[PDB]
């Protein structure tokens, strides 16, 4: 099964642009959302899930289909709450309707965080909508409640190392936890939708206590008021990963260089780029726009 990236007719660069400033401007305007956190954060984790579903043994699911779109995985409880960003970005999707939905799922995520002011993310054209018959079964997701072995093994579904692993986790210094959705609650550190090392951060200089919360999961707390996954505790039980989550804790430019190798990987997992398509864009800024 080979999925050969398209480039949406007649599109360039500057097209892709508008694309994003419009994703931007939108990010500006609804900064209300949960509690004043903002749409960033749930962007992300959409253009995350959607990616997540890849099996590099058959390239069944991953980014290019768009699959998200059918019922079959909008309801997969694994995505509860995500219908959110789907709804913020469906007025972008009015506005540029030749956009592919994989396509626009994952520009969504490279906006947002360049927007909460992370790293540059080089992202790429040309996944293609495929039929409803393409959409991959639920539960090809990652569980909360395990440990660093669990991660791991998961994590090499999606040809991810370790350094990978942890760099991508990182990106739970953005939003939160949410009872209703995850039968987790509270958010990892205090500036939740800038994009920062803090995590790392958190995981090693704050003081951790287990407990249960009101859904009757498990999941570390803080004095401070945040918490951590026990699949986020586990990067600092298992010694190869405290190793790196040291390091960038130490240093977030190298957090910030090795979060945007992953995070383009992960997103384009499953997609093959014709030799001469068109190179990695990569997008400008509102702010370094003067918009
Ligand atoms: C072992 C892997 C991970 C587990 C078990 C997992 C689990 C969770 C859980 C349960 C939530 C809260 C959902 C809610 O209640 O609304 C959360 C949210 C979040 N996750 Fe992860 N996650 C994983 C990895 C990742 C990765 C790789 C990314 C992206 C690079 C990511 C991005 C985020 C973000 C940004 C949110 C916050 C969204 C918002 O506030 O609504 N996660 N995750």
């Amino acid at each position: 099964l080979v999925h050969v990236a398209s480039v949406e007719k007649g599109r360039s660069y500057e097209d892709f642009q508008k694309v994003y400033n419009a994703i931007a401007l939108k990010l500006r305007e609804d900064d209300e959302y949960d509690n004043y956190i903002g749409y960033g954060p749930v962007l992300v984790a959409l253009a995350w899930h959607i990616s997540g579903t890849w099996d590099k043994h058959d390239n069944t699911g991953g980014s290019y289909g768009g699959t998200y779109r059918f019922k079959k995985e909008f309801n997969d409880p694994s995505n509860a709450g995500l219908q959110n960003g789907f709804k913020f970005l469906e007025p972008i999707h009015k506005e540029f309707p030749w956009i592919s939905s994989g396509d626009l799922f994952s520009l969504g995520g490279v906006t947002a965080v360049q927007e909460m002011q992370g790293p540059k993310i080089p992202w790429r054209c040309g996944r293609v909508d495929t039929p409803e018959d393409t959409t991959p079964d639920n539960g090809r997701l990652p569980d909360a409640d395990k440990d660093a072995g669990y991660v791991r093994t998961f994590f090499q579904r999606l040809n991810m190392n370790d350094r990978e692993v942890v760099a991508l986790m990182g990106a739970h210094a953005l939003g939160k936890t949410h009872l209703k959705n995850s039968g987790y609650e509270g958010p990892w550190g205090a500036a939740n939708n800038v994009f920062t090392n803090e995590f790392y951060l958190n995981l090693l200089n704050e003081d951790w206590k287990l407990e249960k919360n009101d859904a009757n999961n498990e999941q570390w707390d803080s004095k401070s008021g945040y918490m951590m996954l026990p699949t986020d505790y586990s990067l600092i039980q298992d010694p190869k990963y405290l190793s790196i989550v040291k390091e960038y804790a130490n240093d977030q430019d190298k957090f910030f260089k090795d979060f945007s190798k992953a995070f383009e990987k992960l997103l384009e997992n499953g997609i093959t780029f014709p030799k001469d398509a068109p190179s990695p864009f990569i997008f400008k800024t509102l702010e370094e726009q003067g918009l």
